[PDB]
């Protein structure tokens, strides 16, 4: 059936990849979308074919901007009557290296404004609109590094999805004394169309290594696994757990094989 | 629609309480459920009331027992040809006070039983017959007392559904190289029909003091809400979560206003 | 004795409170301290009255900025010929409400600043040192809320004293591969000398609040303790733990008396 | 000098290995100490060869029972009249596989009783002795297991060293409300003389392979290591930390390399 139907969504992030498939899982359960991107091209051409815009329209917004998630938020109100859910996806990782000393300095400001001072606003114009009408699931999207670490892993991607549980647990504690839920979902290895910017990178082979690294050989994840952990969060279903970081990852974020596959056995 | 149908079901404790609404709500979302449980005119008259038994039936199992864990599983086999899901919530509290010093030495060895080395077996019985099919999430019902404390839960109860969170984060590590997720469940104070044995306790006068105490005035606990979580769970939408300790507190566990409603403000 | 004798240590905030009592230890456990405030006349009436400057100076410092961490570390490596420790503090609250609704947007840049991305270039500039010479812990400070909430403490001190926990954990994961450990310290209510700016501050009326709040009857916080928990993971006897985030909250941080002392029991 | 000097103690398995070293540490920072072990033959050629029994004596101890805790807390008290502190270690690991389906049964039962229902009891019996004095630390030993996983460690040990955390935060809640601590340490792989029962084991051919698998090239672990994690929160400089699980494996617990060490770079 249509599910969470009648909800009233935003994403945050629907152009590029997790953001459209759990766009197109909300508009075939039955709510009304608004993506919501800079990337003006792709955000329609997501919009345009998904479905017919009185269930799904674009928006742009630049999170790093609070003029902008002002608008968006309220022409949401104003296209259709309310603001159930607000997915905050939205994130972007390091273009400089990972080492402390040799990964410099403004690469930091930037990408905090975007993931974590810029997460923020997305729930302030949520929270300005569902605090008048005591509902509403405010999901935002971490990773496993929300929890954890790794070498390959920048820093500051470790350190701002890290607050956007900062913000989550916190944001908690007083959107929650309305009967308001929050949570964020915090993925691992996701989605290719076929990748490349410095090789290695041309995903499938990407995908390919999310399978011989995982602890869940069998399947391999994808958007439509978001998405799944995210209508879970967002309305039905959802009405009394706004503890969750719901960690999908099949395992992998609780092991350590550096000794177990070092320890072996016979050879 | 029927959500997770197609898939047998065992729960190993669906007379009482938590387990009986997420056994209707799984034979509402078309499973065919085996309730399996020691009380035995509450178990059947459970079964013979939420359905007719090709769906639902009953089966004395004392989980304090490995004949017993042996013949349910080995039983569902032979009532429906296969086992996805095992829901395993079992769980007993103190009849013993709290108190270190004059809270004694033998509810510790029977509430252990029941909870930790006897939630296991429920996982061996269902490890060997879900890793020959190579799928099945083993869901389990740990408490918040999986994550933390209270002066009142006993520091058997904190002990014991603690490591229900071990073997299940252990388990994982390994029913997961197999496609076989790991997960448990995890709640706050949910349940009635109008309670009493030392007065307070006479229920709803616990259910109203789940909402002067909660993170989320607005509403309230039920086995639905926990049913919630483990449909979610349990084979269909939860397909590559194995991480989860779906923590069900209304955002509770994460503060304590000892200072801060202490701290307050103007009088 | 003199236990962390030899040892070069950097307070990045050792003028006002935890950071003096943190530095007036270390200097009588024989190291050589450089305390490092922008507050001018407190900084050297700190570092003028604790020791004479061959083991005790001051130095503007404004972590907010780049070229004043790097004139800090590089004075150190000149007044002294290394840098064993780097004890970095420094923090900053709100200093506007706490709702999310109504309180704003720009002292989450300026208490994201002082916080997160200015704890930042502490770690860079004594990692670009550190790790010259393979040997060094990098203690930070965070608070309780690097772990969890309260319906005081702003959505920006939760979600900043988070992340200081985010490069403290991932600046592990790599500040470790060279045998320099990465730990941060975590404190609760501390430091009076009898405080207001709004009044119920007025301080010791905030210590006697943090007896009636606590998990801890008997003792009080105060700065000793925490520069207890400080030299220990500075140097010596922190020779392998670079886990931590030493929660000093004498157990506060796991419980929740919201339905314990509601429940009660007769009257 | 002799650090926790008054300090009278109770090694709960001071025969074997930390220990031990923990032992001598302790009498050498002027404790007294009371080793207290079933294995009777090196237990009295520990403390017959540490020092002269005034300050280390001998006690048969077998925490598996209760009328033996009894009598080694009764017999210290007697000995020296107090008990400030009880490091309680004790820690037995499987004797059947790992794999659940082949791994059974009894070595539940068996390494249940030894690590969580027999912990238990050394914390009732010094329980029973501190409260009367408001004064004292109970530390245990769990493992990295305590927090997470491994394909080697037992589903039981992983279990059992994982409720040693639950009677440790939660036997923290109320031994805390008398100003008496409650703290586990949490080791990594620590312990040689150049073992084998089944080779591989053959150790410092484990310690090696403790080198090539941490998270902290540099050093390696040992006993006088998890020593140093006890004396601090043993007595002195422990006192406002009730909280910790001391994770000391150089920062391993927090990473998993399968992805960054298949993702790599170039070749
Ligand atoms: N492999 C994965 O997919 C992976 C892994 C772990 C976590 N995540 C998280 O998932 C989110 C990323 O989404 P994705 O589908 O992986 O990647 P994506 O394709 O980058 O999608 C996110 C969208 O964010 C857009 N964007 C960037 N800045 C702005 C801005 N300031 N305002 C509005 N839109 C903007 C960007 O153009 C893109 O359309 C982040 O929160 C990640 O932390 C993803
Ligand atoms: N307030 C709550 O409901 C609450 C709160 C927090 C956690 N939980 C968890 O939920 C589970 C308890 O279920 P519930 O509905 O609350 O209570 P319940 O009514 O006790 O239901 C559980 C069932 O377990 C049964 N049982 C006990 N021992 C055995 C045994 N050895 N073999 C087979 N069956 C047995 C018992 O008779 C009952 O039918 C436990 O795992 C708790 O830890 C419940
Ligand atoms: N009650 C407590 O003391 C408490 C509670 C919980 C956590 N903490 C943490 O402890 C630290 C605060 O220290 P404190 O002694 O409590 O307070 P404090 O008296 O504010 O000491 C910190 C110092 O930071 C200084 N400072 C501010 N900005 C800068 C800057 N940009 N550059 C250099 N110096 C600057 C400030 O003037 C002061 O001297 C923070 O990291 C808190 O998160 C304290
Ligand atoms: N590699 C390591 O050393 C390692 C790693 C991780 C955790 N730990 C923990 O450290 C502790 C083990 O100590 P260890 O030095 O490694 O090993 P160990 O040499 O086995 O020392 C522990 C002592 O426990 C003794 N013992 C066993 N049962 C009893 C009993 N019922 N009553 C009294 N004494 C008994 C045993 O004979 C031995 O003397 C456990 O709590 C482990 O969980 C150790």
């Amino acid at each position: 059936t249509n599910r969470l139907q009648d909800k009233v969504a935003i994403i945050t992030g629907g152009a590029g990849g997790i953001g459209e498939t759990t766009a197109k899982l909300f508009v075939r359960y039955g709510a009304k979308v608004v993506i919501a991107d800079i990337a003006d091209d792709h955000g329609q051409k997501v919009c345009n074919n998904i479905g017919s815009p009185d269930v799904i329209s674009f928006v742009h917004c630049d999170v790093t901007k609070d003029e902008d998630v002002r608008n968006l938020v309220d022409t949401t109100i104003a296209k259709h009557g309310k603001l159930d859910i607000m997915f905050g996806n939205v994130g972007v990782l390091s273009t400089t290296p990972y080492s402390i000393l040799e990964a410099g300095n403004e690469d930091f400001k930037r990408v905090m404004d975007i993931n974590v001072y810029g997460a923020f606003l997305v729930a302030k114009h949520a929270a300005r609109v569902m605090i008048p009408a005591k509902k509403g699931s405010i999901v935002f999207t971490a990773s496993i590094s929300s929890f954890t670490a790794g070498e390959g892993v920048s820093h500051v991607y470790t350190a701002t999805k890290h607050a956007v549980l900062g913000l989550t647990t916190s944001l908690c504690t007083e959107l929650g004394e309305y009967g308001i839920r929050v949570n964020c979902v915090s993925p691992y290895i996701v989605a290719s169309p076929l990748l490349t910017d410095v090789f290695g990178v041309d995903s499938s082979r990407v995908e390919e290594l999310a399978h011989q690294a995982a602890n869940l050989k069998g399947t391999l994840l994808r958007a439509e696994d978001v998405a799944d952990a995210v209508a879970y969060l967002a309305g039905d279903e959802s009405k009394y757990v706004s503890g969750l970081n719901l960690v999908i990852d099949g395992g992998y974020t609780r092991t350590n094989p550096a000794f177990p596959t070092a320890l072996k056995h016979g050879l």
